[PDB]
C-alpha cells in the first residue's frame, strides 16, 4: 500500500467518538455546533427535533438531563454548550478531542 504511513501499534484505526444531541434551531445547540465545526473534528449530531423518545434516550445517558445540547466525547458526558465553551476557554477541550 503506497503512502506515508504512521506506525505505533494502532491496529485497526479508530478515532474520537464525538456526539452531540440537538434541536436544530436551539440557539445553544447552534453555538455548540459552531464550536465543534470550527475545530474541524468529525462528529455525529443527533438532531432530535420533536422526538420525545430520543430525548429520553439522551436523558438516560446525560445524568437525567433533558436540557440541550448534550455532548459526549469517547462515551464520557461532557455537558452542554456552556460546558464545552468553558473547557475551550480553560485550554482543555483540544486535548479531549484529542489534540
Amino acid at each position: 500500500m503506497r503512502g506515508s504511513h504512521h506506525h505505533h501499534h494502532h491496529g485497526s484505526a479508530v478515532s474520537a467518538k464525538i456526539e452531540i444531541y440537538t434541536w436544530s434551531t436551539c440557539p445553544f445547540c447552534m453555538r455548540a455546533l459552531a464550536l465543534l465545526k470550527r475545530k474541524g473534528v468529525e462528529f455525529q449530531e443527533y438532531c432530535i427535533d420533536g422526538d420525545n423518545e430520543a430525548r429520553e434516550a439522551m436523558a438516560a445517558r446525560a445524568n437525567g438531563k433533558r436540557s440541550l445540547p448534550q455532548i459526549f466525547i469517547d462515551d464520557q458526558h461532557i455537558g452542554g454548550c456552556d460546558d464545552i465553551y468553558a473547557l475551550d476557554g480553560a485550554g482543555k477541550l483540544d486535548r479531549l478531542l484529542h489534540s
